[PDB]
């Protein structure tokens, strides 16, 4: 129920393309649920990012040069996992939202466990 | 693929025997599952013989030769009792149409229960309360 949905939300990330099922199950369990009040800041531009997000319900507002509104199914902060780079922009709950978070450290160690996974992440990293 | 994983997950997750089991567990079950396709008419299991696996219908139909014949389709499951009791196959099951199946071998089941003993408690309790 929450599992398959979560599965499908995680399965839509590019970055997870070449990973096997056993690994998606891992990324999924590692997901931390969060609800943000309309208007609260999720992440501010410039600060170090240690997690990526998945919109489950509601909307977030990405303060790019041109503001975009992302809704359920959207994910952002992907670079917090491939690079050490700060957040590239400020993100806020446009409406009260429901997010799923994935901390770098969780993914950092998922790769640490299997050499085969660390190599997959390497390849799959350039866009 | 990852597509058939999700449906092999939903297939299993819908069977009562796997009740209140955390994902962490159902993941394991899904990977002990062995895929099989049976030609229309071939016998899957004959009444009286020892059973060492249960089945899950993925696609097509099987024919259970009970007192009254029943036709089970996608989502159905049988042979459960073999994984917990030495008793025989109580009926003759064969593919009605060409059928795609997934089986859980008794032995593969036990290595799962060796991990989390809950599995065996929940499986057996449900299985019998049904009978
Ligand atoms: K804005
Ligand atoms: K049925
Ligand atoms: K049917
Ligand atoms: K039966």
């Amino acid at each position: 129920g929450d599992f398959v949905r979560n599965w499908q939300l995680v399965a839509a990330v590019p970055l997870f393309q070449k990973l096997g099922p056993a690994v998606l199950v891992e990324i999924v369990r590692a997901l931390r649920a969060r609800t943000v009040p309309a208007g609260a800041v999720i992440c501010r531009i410039g600060e170090p990012g240690d997690r990526m997000f998945f919109v489950v319900e509601g909307s977030v507002s990405v303060a790019t040069p041109n503001p975009v509104e992302l809704g359920p199914g959207a994910f952002f902060g992907e670079m917090a996992l491939i690079s050490g780079e700060p957040r590239s922009a400020t993100v806020s709950a446009a409406t009260t939202v429901s997010l799923l978070s994935l901390h770098s450290a969780d993914f950092q160690m998922l790769c640490s466990s299997s050499p085969e996974i660390a190599e997959i992440f390497r390849k799959t990293a350039l866009e």
